[PDB]
C-alpha cells in the first residue's frame, strides 16, 4: 500500500551519459551506439548567447575542438553535424551499455523521468511532466544542459526530452531528441516568457482513481455531468479540456473501480467549486496532475522493467 | 532553479537485484560479490510466522531449497547463514556488477532512495525519510520484501534499508543490511503497531529555506523567537523538538539566504498558527518534512562569496 511520486529506473540511461567540452563551455551528452547527442549551444559563450549565429560558429569548429569524456576515458570525435538545436557527434567506439531505445515527441500532459547530470556524471532522477504551456517544472542548476528525460516502454528506453534553457519565471524549456524545441522557444538568451500554465485534467482524474484504489472515497458524490457541462466549468479554473479520447484512456481505471468517468468528473467539479476544505487526498492538500493513467497502473500493479 | 523530490541514480543497485524463492515464497535479494542478502522470513510458512524459531527453521533448510535467479539465470546456492533478521545466501558466482558499497544505519529524520522491486526486477525509484517513529511511508505491494534503500556518496553506495513488513496503518518496517530492525518491530506474525509519528522540524525549515532560494517569500515575517519559545509551539502541533545540532546543520542555508535560523522559526511558527491561507509553497499546500538540509543544498547551492 501507499502512493508516491515514482521515477523510472535510471540504470540503462546512466550508462549513456557523457561529458562534452567545447572551448570553455561544458555540458552533458547522450551516448547511443557510436553517436553523442548534446545541445548545439555548447559551441557558444555567454556573450554569444545574446544572438548566436550557429551556422557560422559551427563552420569555425572542427572535430578536434570537441572533447568527449566517457567517465575516465576520452572519446574520439570522428564526425559532427547539426540537426536543429542539437549536435550529433560521431565517435569511433560504440557504447557497450547501449540499450534498446527510441526517440519520441511527447504530447502535453505526458510524464517522464529526468536524469539530472553535471559534468557527464548523473546526480539525481525525478519524475516531472510536460506542461500544457510546453514548459517543465524541473530542477536544474547551471551546467545541466544535455540532461535527458525518458520513459521506459516495456523493454525500451523512450528518450523524449533534452534540457536546454531556463526561462525567466524559473521553469525550463528544451528539445526532443531531434533538436526541436517543445513550444515556441529558441536557444537564444532573450525575453521569451512562458504562457499561463493550466492543469492536466486527465491526470487529475487518474490521480483521483488512485485515491479510490487506496481507500479514499470522501470526494465521490451522487451527482453526474456531461462532457460539455464539465468542460465549461473546469475552463474557468484553468483546466485543460477533457477530450473523448481522454475518457477512453481512463476507461480501465473506471472499470476497475466501478466509477463512471463522468461521475468522477462530477466529483472533480465539486472540488473545483468548493475546494479541499483543508482535507488531503493521497497525502496532498491540492489536486495533483503529474500522474498519467498508465503511471497509476504501473505503481498500483507493481509493473517491473526487465 | 526549481525544486523536486529527487532520488539518487539507481543503476548501481539494479545490477545487484535478484529473485529468491523458498517454498511458495518469492521475494528480492541483494547480490553483492558472492553473497545474497534477503529477509529471513522467506524460509517460513504461514504457520511458522505465528511463533518462529529461526535458528531451528534455517538448520532444516537445504541449499537446493533456495532458488536464486539473476535475471533468468539460476545462481547456485552453496551455503546459508543468518545475521540477525537477514539471511545470507552464499553463491558460487561473484556478481561482476558489484559496486563500491558500505552498510550504514541511518538516524530518524534522514532520507534515502528506495528501489522498489518485484521478482528481482525494478519497478521504480522514489525518495522517503525515516520517520521519527522508525517507519517509512513507502509504496510497497506483496512481493516487495528485499527491496533496499540507499544513498550515493560520489562512487560508493551506502545501503541503509531492507524492506520486510507493512504495519496495520499502511506504513512499512525493515532492517539495515546487518539485519537489525529500525524501531521495536520483529519479523513475527504478532500484534504490532507503529508509535506516534511527529513532523521532522529541521526538514521543514530546510524546505522553507529552499522556498526562499527559489523566490517564495510570502511566509516570512519580522518576528523572531528563541529555541524554547519555538519548541513550545512546535510541541503543540506535533512537531519534533528543534535542537542546537539542528540549528548548526541549517547553518549554510541560513547564510546563503541571510535569514537567521531563529528568524525562520518565527516564520514557521506563524504558518502553524494561521495555516497557509490557501497559498502554496514549492507546489505543496502543506509543510513538507522529507527534505533534509543536505537534500536542499544538493539542489539549491550555487557559489559562496567570501
Amino acid at each position: 500500500s501507499g502512493f508516491r511520486k515514482m521515477a523510472f529506473p535510471s540504470g540503462k540511461v546512466e550508462g549513456c551519459m557523457v561529458q562534452v567540452t567545447c572551448g570553455t563551455t561544458t555540458l552533458n551528452g547522450l551516448w547511443l551506439d557510436d553517436v553523442v547527442y548534446c545541445p548545439r549551444h555548447v559551441i557558444c559563450t555567454s556573450e554569444d548567447m545574446l544572438n548566436p549565429n550557429y551556422e557560422d560558429l559551427l563552420i569555425r569548429k572542427s572535430n578536434h575542438n570537441f572533447l568527449v569524456q566517457a567517465g575516465n576515458v576520452q572519446l574520439r570525435v570522428i564526425g559532427h553535424s547539426m540537426q536543429n538545436c542539437v549536435l550529433k557527434l560521431k565517435v569511433d567506439t560504440a557504447n557497450p551499455k547501449t540499450p534498446k531505445y527510441k526517440f519520441v515527441r511527447i504530447q502535453p500532459g505526458q510524464t517522464f523521468s529526468v536524469l539530472a547530470c553535471y559534468n557527464g556524471s548523473p546526480s539525481g532522477v525525478y519524475q516531472c511532466a510536460m506542461r500544457p504551456n510546453f514548459t517543465i517544472k524541473g530542477s536544474f542548476l547551471n551546467g545541466s544542459s544535455g540532461s535527458v528525460g525518458f520513459n521506459i516502454d516495456y523493454d525500451c528506453v523512450s528518450f523524449c526530452y533534452m534540457h536546454h534553457m531556463e526561462l525567466p519565471t524559473g521553469v525550463h524549456a528544451g528539445t526532443d531528441l531531434e533538436g526541436n524545441f517543445y513550444g515556441p522557444f529558441v536557444d537564444r538568451q532573450t525575453a521569451q516568457a512562458a504562457g499561463t500554465d493550466t492543469t492536466i485534467t486527465v491526470n487529475v482524474l487518474a490521480w483521483l482513481y488512485a485515491a479510490v484504489i487506496n481507500g479514499d472515497r470522501w470526494f465521490l458524490n451522487r451527482f453526474t455531468t456531461t462532457l460539455n457541462d464539465f468542460n465549461l466549468v473546469a475552463m474557468k479554473y484553468n483546466y485543460e479540456p477533457l477530450t473523448q479520447d481522454h475518457v477512453d484512456i481512463l476507461g480501465p481505471l473506471s472499470a476497475q473501480t466501478g466509477i463512471a468517468v463522468l461521475d468522477m468528473c462530477a466529483s472533480l467539479k465539486e472540488l473545483l467549486q468548493n475546494g479541499m476544505n483543508g482535507r488531503t487526498i493521497l497525502g496532498s492538500a491540492l489536486l495533483e496532475d503529474e500522474f498519467t493513467p498508465f503511471d497509476v497502473v504501473r505503481q498500483c500493479s507493481g509493473v517491473t522493467f526487465q
